[PDB]
């Protein structure tokens, strides 16, 4: 069935430094939040540059990396229901406030944890090449020979167009309708890995470490081993919704070039643009596209999905 | 009297190429803004750094501008009435439009133009250090001598704090009456050179490049030289305004130093921080802030402010 | 069904300055081409070397891309009818028009926009290998096995032969049957992508910037931001048809060694040099072979091609 | 059927030499050791790094090869009745011993060589990526496409996950259910390319160089061309067999990302990690993880195993 989507953004100083405490506490993190039985897995992301959209963002480029100062964080975590996310924090607290705020000498923004609802997913099962012989066997064995998906590799061997819309309040149905016909057409681009669209339910106070007046002393006075009050949060998930309505638009891609051109099928292919036109009419704000490496992950999340 | 407020924000590339466009377009873009009888003024800000509350932003300084690979700039204008703005962007599209376009080459993010309303101003006139004897005079002579501002000394002079709020939806007023309490005690602070409190009423689409599809289109396919249609702007600016209520605080500086440990009084001196912790109990962000210079501004808009 | 094909040809100063332009105005003269809806597609190739024959053209190689002074373009545009393409030049030349001139700094030698039937094709679509798994699925359950085709990777992984030939004045329908039976023996050759025979009926002046008196002064004369008169095109394309007539041989390969061998094969297998000398009985110029690189490309154009 | 396994273990010094000794020695002792009826093939492993475990082993990381002073070989070689083993090295004693010796000069610790029974074994035969296509040919021929395996390269193409573990005595049966239910949901991890366990059953002196007082001074006084009296060993293998009981959990992944993620499923995905609880209660020492190469095999065992 279709999870519910964390996704905890940040954007830190782009030196080794941050990346040997990407590889120290991010495990320690995940496993942490692997005690929640209504944990159903994760995907964690850099992001490595932005669509350039032509010359539209003229000083962006696909890969910024090195050229970068700041590197970018997008760790989405999936549940059973979102209200799990909330409970894990404040179950393991203790260990997850100590494991988080050591990444803070290295942070600039963040950390800042919207809460989403899947409303539309095409998302396959990861392989690695090795796998792919086996998968086809199986779903000849089984006589589904039209489920043989595509090779969807894990850590870093593919990447992930993150698409940013805000709708103008009263067209979210036509934003819905329209971006759902335009995916189901975009499936058709060489190297597409599959699709999915994020609609924001909230944000998680908690996870953004975002709290009243108690809670924040406590925070900026930290020596590193003592919780705020979990309980000084002020605000519940849905109260932080925001209007107008944000989505993502979620496109993972075999490569680079693949998703430019394939992302470009929408203005490129008349059929499609016709369609996608429809999109972009309901817009307050975007598409925005960020270039996303999904570096650490649980791929279970997909089987779990895909139920 | 308050003059609504635009401000315009950008992400560019931080190189010499884009600091010569600043000196090439940004005079322009003035030049053509000041032809509508409703325009008060201009204050053109580039960030320097970002304020890292001890280490809570361990990765930030005040003055980051040296390693940053970004600059980010938020180019305030001043109007009579926010229809003002929507009107001179129309009426001279042909201009602005292709002023603007010329700054695409070092984009990474925006234009993003948000509206506000000014609910809260304590802003002098500013004075070079050599205005302050006639300014004395001038005041004494008329038995005024109350009327005497502090020396806010414009073009790169001095700094701003541009401190960043979301409020939990029914706090509105709790957080407008608590930050006036805490700015009426702030004005203590050594150094400090006023501050104002913006409450964002909407977002101008044409000022963000936000188009329909048609316009859309237009903008990515333009050589620089044909206008998008202006008509094809989809919302009205109240139609974008966010909820949560959006706010900056935005308070003036003789040095960083000055900024650093005069913002801090808010947790220091205990009976301003126990007001100020009625500000925090009502957010759901913030306040981030990030740390300006004010190069480029039209000083007269505090003369309509102060009328 | 075969859609028509303008092929535009330049020649660039082969620096970094022209690859950036590729960059920023390529992808915006692509996104104007489809406004119309009789685009199908596109192909654009930079030739990357030519093939020597051994060492009749001994001064070339395959890849000359390291020392060559200059850059050859071949953008296909693909074309319901002809006319869509005469249509959409006119119907978006202020576009167009200034977009193209921007490359002016940078040209040698073109535009020059030669149009072709397409007499035949044997044209897989293209797959990226992560794509191969589903397709091999679908066409089982379709119980369509024999329809499976060859991986033809997107996106610059792959080689074009493009070999160009004139033909005696009576000889046309000899060429044609010989080499399409040449063709139909060459498919055996490892690394074989698919080919195709364009057959030229005519010149767009327009794409080639080809206008009479009026429009050459205009263009000469160009400060970048007016258009040439559209309309003082002096021939309609089959009045510009060479005689002796023209061909292009489009063959595509999975790598330069593959071409260079499967081409061979023409002169290596004594059963197909026998069809393939009746070719060469016809030509008067040709077969000279330039060694392309597919770089940006809608793939759809196949997708068209193969309903 | 199932094979016993010896795994000769000995860490010597990381420099040209070694490699050398290996290249010329190592051929040598795998044709002295094939002359056994009972001989089934080896597979000969290099370690190159400690996985971390987060930062457990926060000295440690996957490839240590470019820092280590050290290098340690754990050879494989498999056969059909463990007595095979110990008749093999008598057997041919006067090469076998004369060959190990020469390693002498490089050699910091070993040799120590345990012998195993397999009490579980989910594990493919090896193929190229050249075979794939033959070996799905075959099985859809013989009606048996659930049997197509993975892609499991041979010669150093793939890692080994080598996970020590003792157990508490009494708790043998309760590691050995448990490590089999843990195996059988791992295997799909993606990149997943088989697992075996292995329990330790004793320990080869001859295959140690452990003999009594005797053949210890031949070895420590040996010109290189003497042999230790074969005689001379004081145990038997089972003589030799441990208490608390070792296993080693052998498990074969694409890569070394693979093998990180996909070794964490066990703490990650949470029906897993409960299953996995269970096999770490039982245990004294472990899980300590080794990442090897299997560089030089004979990939005929997975022939003998999976017949
Ligand atoms: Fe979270
Ligand atoms: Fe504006
Ligand atoms: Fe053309
Ligand atoms: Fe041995």
């Amino acid at each position: 069935p279709k999870p519910y989507v964390a996704i905890n953004m940040a954007e830190l100083k782009n030196e080794p430094k941050t990346f040997e405490m990407f590889a120290s506490v991010g495990p320690k993190v995940c496993m942490v939040t692997a005690r929640h039985p209504g944990f159903v897995g994760f995907q964690n992301h850099i992001q490595i540059g932005i669509l350039p959209f032509g010359n539209r963002y003229g000083g962006a480029k696909m890969d910024m990396t090195k050229e970068s100062s700041t590197v970018r964080v997008l760790q989405y975590t999936f549940w059973k229901d979102w209200k799990d996310h909330e409970e894990m924090h404040r179950q393991n607290w203790s260990y997850l406030f100590r494991l988080c705020y050591s990444c803070a000498s290295q942070m600039i923004w963040g950390p800042w944890e919207p809460i989403y609802e899947i409303i539309y997913a095409n998302m396959p099962i990861n392989t690695e090449m090795t796998d792919f012989t086996a998968v086809v066997g199986k779903k000849f064995a089984e006589g589904k020979p039209l489920d043989i998906p595509v090779i969807s590799q894990p850590y870093g061997k593919r990447v992930v167009a993150f698409a940013e819309h805000s709708v103008i309040p009263g067209k979210e149905k036509q934003f819905e309708d329209a971006i759902v016909r335009t995916l189901e057409m975009l499936k058709k681009a060489p190297g597409f890995l599959g699709a999915m669209v994020l609609k924001e339910i909230g944000v998680s106070g908690i996870g953004s470490m975002q709290f009243g007046a108690k809670g924040f002393h406590q925070v900026l006075e930290n020596p590193g081993s003592l919780e705020p009050d979990p309980n000084n949060v002020m605000y519940s998930v849905p109260e932080a919704k925001n209007t107008p309505q944000q989505y993502i638009v979620h496109v993972e891609w075999a490569n680079t070039d693949a998703l430019m051109f394939g992302m470009g099928r929408v203005l490129l292919y008349p059929e499609l643009r016709q369609v996608h036109d429809e999109v972009l009419d309901t817009l307050v704000y975007g598409p925005y596209i960020r270039i996303l490496n999904p570096m650490m992950e649980g791929t279970f999340w997909r089987e779990y999905l895909n139920e």
